[PDB]
């Protein structure tokens, strides 16, 4: 139900409260440029035979002018690493549909460093601008871990990712994490894209910046567990979130924010659709979210105001009947039980409760 203030298991913003949470408000003064893939400075398939090589060319050439990297339609089994740079980059697929350009690997966090080297090592020379990223993953022991599982890794501000598909196809056990896209910087724009995985598909805001903003438009994102997770200020407008049933069909969760308690703006889902495989429709065993209580050992170790306290608003979106309609928010990764504040008067930034809220959603799951 969408009546404010809601229930302790499903709090709903008041009309007045809703006015504090809008695209403009989450943008925090950032005015995103129009995406306009109007040219190709570097073309993978007409000048570059790996994507990394085109990225490297654009970064190494320097300057302040936005550079456009076109990726010809095709399937690319490689990583794409954007190290920190002042060059604004737009990387876009050359096909008619974003499904026509696919960057994909089966590369879970559990991947050994030797296997990682075999899989991607030939993309990197020690002189290249992203070598330190590669080497930091290559130099691990045992497993590369969650950050190093990332297929497309953005550590530069002002990157635009457009009209393409990024996939980490690892579904080898029910315990594997495998990141498709990871963003670590401010002013990232993802438009008309498809982000595919299972657990930890999209690492949205992996960095420490107080202001680390990303804007997703017209984008399709799938997974089953914590498939949109992290700490950025991330806006998702006209997006689709799809809970897959092909790896698992017991107990899914979409969002896992670890938003800093002093950060007002975590995740904003607006005019979007939350849906999934039919199995969940009859199951109702998916959750909209849980807190990623990063660095918190147990529920006993949670310090209100210091520990992360994930922030998420789903507003004016379609929620299909795939979720637990009475209790869509589940236990945090720490074991900290979900607690919703449904008092008529309240502080939406209070850290003694979770910060998961809705306003004016519709559909069978609303």
């Amino acid at each position: 139900d969408q009546t404010a203030p809601g229930t302790a298991s499903r709090p709903i913003l008041t009309a007045s409260e809703s006015n504090y949470f809008t695209t403009a408000t989450y943008l925090q003064g950032w005015s995103p440029p129009s995406i306009s893939t109007s040219k190709a400075d570097y073309t993978v398939g007409n000048g570059y035979n790996t994507i990394q090589a085109a990225v490297n060319a654009a970064i190494n050439a320097g300057g302040t002018t936005r550079k456009y990297i076109k990726i010809n339609a095709g399937t690319y089994q490689e990583v794409v690493y954007i190290p920190n740079t002042k060059v604004p980059l737009t990387i876009y697929g050359g096909g008619s549909s974003p499904s026509d350009t696919l960057i994909t690997l089966n590369m879970p966090a559990q991947t050994t460093p030797s296997a990682y080297k075999s899989l991607v090592g030939s993309l990197f020379n020690s002189a290249d601008p992203a070598y330190s990223m590669y080497n930091s993953c290559a130099s691990k022991s045992g497993t590369i871990g969650t950050s190093c599982s990332t297929v497309f890794w953005v550590k530069a501000p002002a990157v635009q990712i457009v009209n393409l598909s990024i996939e980490n196809s690892a579904k080898n056990t029910g315990d594997q994490q495998a990141v498709a896209l990871q963003t670590n910087s401010d002013q990232i724009q993802i438009h008309n894209a498809r982000l595919l995985g299972h657990q930890d598909t999209l690492y949205a805001g992996s960095g420490s910046s107080s202001v680390e903003r990303s804007y997703y438009t017209n984008t399709y994102i799938e997974g089953d567990i914590d498939f949109v997770f992290g700490g950025g200020s991330a806006i998702f407008e006209s997006c689709t979130f799809y809970v897959k049933a092909d790896r698992r069909s017991d107990t899914a969760v979409v969002f896992a924010p670890d938003t800093d308690p002093h950060k007002m703006y975590g995740y904003f889902v607006y005019k979007s659709t939350i849906t999934g495989d039919s199995a969940w429709s009859s199951s109702k065993k998916a959750y909209l979210g849980r807190a990623w209580d990063s660095g918190v050992s147990s529920s006993s170790a949670y310090v209100p105001g210091t520990s992360p306290n994930g922030q998420l608003i789903i507003k004016e979106s379609t929620i299909d009947g795939i979720i637990n309609t009475s209790g869509p928010w589940t236990t945090a990764t720490s074991g900290r039980t979900y607690s919703g504040n449904n008092a008529n008067s309240r502080d939406l930034n209070n850290d003694n409760y979770n910060r998961f809220w809705e306003y004016n959603n519709s559909g069978n799951g609303a």
